[PDB]
Formats: structure tokens, C-alpha cells, sequence
């Protein structure tokens, strides 16, 4: 408690603005402070989720050498709206790493559900997160379903800061063994769908890698990152929104700026 929200920030009046809730949290890894809004509260995961799918999968083959390898062929019925690397290789199949990155860099809808099978399906994601320590997390059904994003459901949902305190333990902590680690972190840090979102308020002088989520209703939509800014310990951060009403819209520029106000909350000049 003593280093959460040391300096305070005006999240309230961003959400007032956007019409919505905004949830935020970030931590700094040098030296433990926080920065915490609505931090605990539920938001739908939307395609975050597919960042953790990966880990999972990256988890399971340090068991099963030849995992990533291993080619996957897939039918047209398997080809759901937004599978934009998928529908290129139909004809072809992709490997189980090739369909991780699709998940992760594209939010592939096909590489997805392929994934999840692979897994046990949403409970099987679940079972991974809770063997790192995850207690919130809750995956419980397949693309597109899980986006839906209805007030008050906690289905397909987790919070800010269960979300910053998992991808800390993947991607900088030993949940994963290295190698499996640092191929987490280049797929994230290849993301392409993020431009606009946390990457818009850290300096092109950083690295980063991020994970982005857009469930289509109720202004439901996310991110999160690891930034390593040069000089310093690497930060991560998590920024969670959604609206009351189905066609409220979502806004990639009020999570960049909740991220700008996460780094200025924690010190970090950038």
C-alpha cells in the first residue's frame, strides 16, 4: 500500500469523458510502486486472452519437444470473421508456433480456437493460469461468444491487476523456463495491432511488447504491456475499458492516454 498511487492522476475525469469505466494497473519492477484504478474490478478479456493462450502453449512444450513444430491443417469451417493469417495458409495448413504468433500479432480467431483445443479448451487455459497463481482469470467460452461483453457477466473476464501480475511472471518472472520466455516476449514485442493503444504514449526509443483486445460492443476494449525503458527497470501495465451501452463505441486514444497517466503516476519521464 505504502507505494500504490503515490502521486495522484486523473482517471476519473478520462472515463467521465469516455462515456464509461477505465481500469488501470502498473507496476514498476525496480521498485515495487503501483499505480492502481479500478484495479481490482472484472472487464471481458476480449482477444487479451490470446497473449496467455500463448504462454500456455509455450508452458506445455517444454514437455513436448517437437510441439512447435508440429503442422496443423484445418478445414473452411474453422475459419471464423478476423482470421486474417489463418485464411492465407487454408490451403497449406501453419504450425502450432506459426499459429501462436497469428494469435498473438494479429488477434487470429481461427489460430485461437486451433490453440484451445490443443489445450482442453477454456478450462485447460484456465488450469494454466491458476498453476501460476492466477486466481481471477476466467476463460469459459470459444471465439466469438466471448465477446460479448454484457454488464455484470463475469464470464471471459479478469481484472487489471491479476493481468500486469501474470505477464510479469511470464515474461520477466520464471513461470516460463528462458528460452520459452524470451520467444514470449519477441512474439508480443511483434505485435501489430497495438499502434495506437499503450505503444502511442512510450517513446520509440523503448522496447515494448503488448497485447490488444476489441470485443466489438458495450465500448469494450484493451491492452496490455511490458515496456523496458532505457536506463531502468522494465515496467508492465494493464488498461481495461468498458460502457454501459451496447452501442457505445471503444476509444484506442483514451487508452493511450490512461497509459501516458500510468508512467507519469509512476515517475517514469517520457
Amino acid at each position: 500500500h505504502m507505494l500504490t498511487n503515490l502521486v495522484a492522476e486523473p482517471f476519473a475525469k478520462l472515463e467521465q469523458d469516455f462515456g464509461g469505466s477505465i481500469g488501470v494497473y502498473a507496476m514498476d519492477t525496480g521498485s515495487g510502486a503501483t499505480v492502481s484504478y479500478r484495479a481490482e474490478e472484472r472487464f471481458p478479456l476480449c482477444s487479451s486472452f490470446k497473449g496467455f493462450l500463448a504462454a500456455a502453449v509455450l508452458a506445455r512444450s517444454q514437455q513436448q519437444a517437437g510441439l512447435l513444430d508440429t503442422p496443423i491443417r484445418y478445414g473452411k469451417n474453422a475459419l471464423v470473421p478476423w482470421s486474417p493469417i489463418s485464411e492465407k495458409y487454408l490451403t497449406t495448413g501453419m504450425t502450432v508456433a506459426e499459429l501462436s504468433a497469428a494469435a498473438v500479432q494479429y488477434s487470429d480467431n481461427a489460430a485461437a480456437n486451433l490453440l484451445l483445443k490443443e489445450l482442453g479448451g477454456p478450462a485447460g487455459l484456465t488450469a494454466f493460469m491458476r498453476s501460476i497463481g492466477d486466481t481471477t482469470f476466467r476463460l469459459d467460452r470459444w471465439e466469438l461468444e466471448l465477446n460479448s461483453a454484457i454488464p455484470g457477466d463475469a464470464r471471459d473476464t479478469s481484472s487489471p491487476r491479476a493481468v500486469t501480475e501474470s505477464l510479469q511472471k511470464l515474461t520477466l518472472g520464471s513461470a516460463l523456463a528462458a528460452p520459452q520466455r524470451q520467444q514470449f516476449v519477441d512474439w508480443l514485442k511483434g505485435n501489430t495491432t497495438g499502434n495506437h493503444r499503450i505503444r502511442a504514449a512510450v517513446p520509440a526509443d523503448w522496447a515494448v511488447g503488448d497485447k490488444t483486445g476489441t470485443c466489438g460492443v458495450y465500448g469494450t476494449a484493451n491492452d496490455y504491456a511490458v515496456v523496458w525503458p532505457t536506463g531502468r527497470a522494465p515496467i508492465v501495465l494493464a488498461v481495461y475499458t468498458r460502457a454501459p451501452n451496447k452501442d457505445d463505441k471503444h476509444s484506442e486514444a483514451v487508452i493511450a492516454a490512461a497509459a501516458r497517466l500510468a508512467l507519469e503516476g509512476l515517475g517514469v519521464n517520457g
